[PDB]
């Protein structure tokens, strides 16, 4: 109902290519655009999309309280909401992970009734996934801010991924353009030595932020992080990435109430689904081409859809629509304001498409773009299996 | 050196405006696409983007082992990267994030000595985290598959925000086109109750799949989730965030090895920054505007750019090709093998520009493209987050 709306989206960590294409077509739309991202490829990119921009990161200064600049940008982004004009704030990675005033902001407009949304986008850790070749699924993941992990002394699971995020400003409240003395690193050491001993290997990453350069994924031992020519190398970008010290055991409770049953067919604790995670200590090699393998890859030749697979069956004009309706939030909020009207208006849509827009049901949709075999009558793509249910299975 | 190349990219989760332009311009790069997509909008608008695609998902079947669809996606993939092609797989979401056959497809081509990367894409979680209105830094974020959570008892913290993924088919190894009765849903449900009691919250989230569609942010307790009509409204899309029972106090030892020392100044473990986790039961009330809050605002009307703020100072042609380099990957590797060649066709770059990407150096690319006053000479600096009792 009330004119303004506050979107916030993200540039994702890499310049300009990690941005999706929903935060780009918000960042085209907006009446104002208040950014905040570390490159100026990326700055210079958004000031080419939208001619009402404002740079957020003039709001810092040497010595000036963060949570004082974060209730600054937060404010700035508010008032031209209560104006009535549409806003779309822009920061770095996810606008949402590690930062204060797209919460702040959006928690405001939707408190006084406006419309508030956050769009996800690429972190640092999505990054770390990524370059580092982990899926925190294999074997779950533990994701902590380095001081908060330090004052709250928050659980380290030797069995589990670790990730650590401001690593580079520990115990720090406030700000410096030319960046800190990391002076409290050496607590943050401490802990880790304690959780895994002075042997284990901790990874400093650091995402390529321009699209030529590689990342940083340099092995450290916890104890290599006291030599002041390393620790002088992690900065306000570093995270650290620690891997499992061990393997977990299976319960055997869960084991008999999931009926793994057959016992001596569950997996040893120690085998893995290839591959292992390489940043592992006394990782063991992991055959790709067991015979089961073999034997699925040996299936291939005379493979043909099963019976219940629905081929896509759609047309230009309806995927044009679905392809507007995602990229142009115009489209989307008049779609959204009336159905009907918006639905019998798209040119060239067959009387199925037509119908299945006017309902806007995810199944109209499915079936007016899948030919449903008669064999068959949401979606159920799931693209992992934990090793002891894959194996058994 | 050798020909042939794996990059494997996302699509994100909501239909097609979750894809990031780098993975569109590697769809579009592609000698073949491969592919595993859940909604027919996004599967359309990629097969408009490259002539050459295979639908992965035809490699499911009723009782098919899931392993051993993994190991065929994967081994459809690497015999056209064995054949020199450059080949672009593409899954939902983040195509790292709870995906086998991504990863298995990148160490086989690398260990083969092809070139083979992962490009980042948006997760469940990360749509979670901007759904839910949560941020994983306060307090910490424990992630799990939720049949892994039980076979191999992963620790809860009630202090930190736990999520858990595939929690619609439980100690499941198959598929089935219909879904699935997921009958042992009741075993999660009792180390839910074990580890946070009967009457905690649980969020059940589905992330919205289609642009126009609303996400599901559902909060049971976690005896509500035994109620036969609500575990059914569980399936092969659904996530659970389980927000923290407790607030942890501050080490005394650390407060005093990071000299934030006036201990009767540090804020009440019971103290938040605005807002609050909506999601936390007996959530308090937070004032968005403290006297403190105020006060910055009231900064607002008399201020001006520090001096050591750099503002942007580029050219067109700069943006242009920094721009390029980031959305045409054939660009990116004539770039990466001759920065030099690359550089010196480069139209209307000023000597500097022209000098800057002949090095590649963050610095030089920096200094091309924004004004540094004297003030800073006398690093990347970008700290959006502080906690609590540091901030206060
Ligand atoms: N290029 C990069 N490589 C690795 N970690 C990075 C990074 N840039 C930022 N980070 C991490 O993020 C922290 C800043 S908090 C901002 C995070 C951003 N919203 C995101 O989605 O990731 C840094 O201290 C570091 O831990
Ligand atoms: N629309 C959606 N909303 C919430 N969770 C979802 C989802 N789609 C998939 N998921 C989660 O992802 C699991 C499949 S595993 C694949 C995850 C995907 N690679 C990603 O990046 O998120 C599901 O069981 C569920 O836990």
């Amino acid at each position: 109902t009330k004119a303004g709306s506050l979107t916030i989206v993200g540039t994702g960590i890499e310049s300009i290519g990690q941005m999706t294409l929903q935060a780009l077509s918000y960042i085209e739309a907006a009446a104002k655009v208040f950014y905040c991202v570390i490159d100026p490829a990326t700055e210079a990119f958004i000031l080419t999309k939208n001619k009402n921009c404002v740079d957020l990161y003039q709001y810092y200064d040497n010595g000036k309280s963060r949570l004082n600049t974060y209730t600054q940008m937060s404010e700035l982004m508010v008032r031209e909401v209560r104006k009535g004009l549409d806003v779309v704030g822009v920061f770095y990675g996810h606008p949402g992970v590690f930062v204060n005033p797209s919460h702040r902001a959006l928690a405001i407009a939707k408190s006084e009734g406006y419309r508030a949304r956050m769009l996800p986008g690429v972190s640092a850790e999505d990054c770390l996934f990524a370059d580092l070749c982990i899926d925190p699924s294999n074997p779950g993941c533990l994701t902590y801010e380095a001081s908060d992990f330090l004052i709250r002394d928050r659980p380290v699971s030797i069995h589990s991924h670790l990730v650590l995020f401001q690593v580079g400003c520990v115990g720090i409240a406030d700000f410096n353009f030319t960046g800190f003395d990391n002076n409290k690193f050496g607590v943050l050491v401490d802990r880790l030595e304690q959780e895994y001993g002075a042997e284990h290997p901790v990874v400093h990453y650091i995402a390529a932020m321009m699209p030529h350069q590689d990342p940083v994924t340099d092995k450290y031992t916890v104890a290599q992080l006291r030599e002041p020519e390393i620790a002088k190398r992690v900065g306000g970008v570093s995270t650290f990435y620690i891997p499992p010290k061990a393997r977990k055991a299976s319960n055997l409770d869960i084991i008999r109430r999931l009926e793994l049953l057959p016992a001596g067919q569950v997996p040893d604790k120690k085998a893995r689904i290839y591959p292992a995670n390489q940043w592992e200590p006394d990782v063991p090699e992991v055959e790709p081409y067991r015979p089961s393998d073999q034997a699925a890859i040996a299936q291939l030749a005379d493979h043909a859809p099963p019976e219940q697979y629905q081929p896509l069956a759609t047309s230009k004009a309806m995927s044009d629509v679905m392809t507007k309706l995602a990229l142009d939030p115009k489209a989307l909020a008049d779609y959204k304001a009336d159905h009907r009207a918006f639905a019998q208006s798209v040119p060239d849509l067959t009387p199925q498409e037509r119908a299945a827009l006017e309902l806007g049901d995810s199944w109209a949709i499915r079936c007016a773009m899948k030919n449903m075999p008669s064999s068959l009558l949401n979606g159920f793509p799931w693209v992992i299996v934990e090793g002891v249910i894959g194996v058994i299975g």
